[PDB]
């Protein structure tokens, strides 16, 4: 309808009615602050994913106090997630996996160093932790249904690197926030740091992670992993991140995902990326529903929206999945556009 489906086997049946809670794992990484890897200017990227989860939880960003727009101009993601929060009651709760600045709402402390310097193979020393903490900070959310989202600049070289790790063909299909895509760099940094740490064949997931990974993976491997052993349905809200942490969920324990209970939810601007190709890792993972939602960003008031239909900003903070989430239950696609257009004057 206004949600695209590839392999819907009676999950939206699942989610439709139930009571969510959406978090947002923020973390930054090393790299970045050297390296243009990510879409972020350097100037701001330390202080991006805190002001995202500000936004989605208080209404307005704290630590930078300009408003939701990115180079390009192009309102960011939050604004999305934050529309769905407030037009579908969304609960929700934030974690923070290692960004350089800290969130002034209140949010849950897992991991306050940031991610290491992925081109050394150093990115973590403690991915099966990460793990653990996830996983038990999840049987301690109570909700029906998890919406986890992501918000890591350079996130799309760790989930590069964490697939190529893991044997999959990744190279044309992580893509990137804009339509840029610095490929040539990312690849080399990737290349390079799986070549520093060692990983083969015989490599454990815990491995690549630690080598290559974002600490972002681990606990939102945790938090899925978590909820579907209790039989309640995950999003995964982001786009081709959530493919690496797909791949991380099926190394942990392949038989979760025999159950169809963790989707991949993210928008029709990273599906219908003409640089990537979501679909495509996700057949090599496995069988498992990948949904996105339709904005009809074609009719916005608000110019900046336009730019997702460009490729210019295409997911992040869940958007793609609350979306979904909200949709299926019943939010008309323009009322999120509205919202926005609405809320444009702080």
């Amino acid at each position: 309808m206004s949600i695209i489906a590839i392999n819907e086997n009676g999950f939206l049946d699942k989610i439709k009615g139930r009571n969510p809670l959406f978090t947002c794992v923020i973390s930054s990484i090393e790299t970045t602050l050297s390296i243009p890897i990510s879409g972020v200017h350097r100037d701001v990227i330390k202080y991006t994913p805190s002001a995202d989860v500000e936004l989605v939880f208080y209404g307005k960003s704290l630590t930078l106090k300009t408003p939701p727009i990115d180079a390009t101009g192009s309102p960011t993601p939050a604004t999305i997630t934050r529309a769905c929060v407030e037009l579908k009651n969304i609960k929700n709760l934030h974690i923070d996996a290692g960004a350089f600045v800290k969130p002034k709402i209140p949010f849950i402390e897992i991991d306050e160093k940031p991610t290491g310097r992925i081109e050394e193979g150093k990115a973590m020393n403690n991915s099966k932790e990460l793990y653990m903490k996830g996983y038990l900070l999840g049987k301690n959310l109570d909700a029906e249904l998890l919406i986890v989202g992501e918000s890591v600049p350079g996130g799309t070289t760790t989930a590069l690197g964490v697939l190529l790790g893991l044997g999959y063909d990744a190279e044309g299909k992580v893509s990137s926030g804009s339509i840029n895509n610095p490929h040539e760099l990312k690849i080399k940094v990737v290349r390079e740091g799986l070549k520093k740490a060692g990983i083969n064949e015989k490599s454990s997931v815990f491995d690549v992670l630690n080598a290559v990974g974002d600490k972002m993976m681990p606990v939102v491997a945790g938090l899925a992993i978590s909820f579907a052993e209790r039989n309640k349905p995950v999003i995964l809200a982001g786009g081709t991140q959530m493919s690496a942490v797909l791949a991380v969920i099926k190394e942990i324990n392949k038989k979760v995902l025999d159950k169809n209970l963790i989707a991949i939810g993210t928008t029709e601007f990273v599906l219908n990326d003409k640089k990537g190709d979501l679909k495509g890792i996700v057949e090599q993972i496995g069988n498992v529903p990948v949904l996105a939602s339709k904005f009809y960003f074609e009719k916005a008031k608000i110019e900046g929206l336009k730019n997702y239909c460009k490729g210019s900003v295409k997911e992040g903070v869940g958007a793609g999945g609350i979306a979904v989430y909200s949709i299926v239950n019943d939010l008309e696609p323009t009322k999120i556009r509205e919202f926005i257009e609405n809320k444009f004057y702080e």
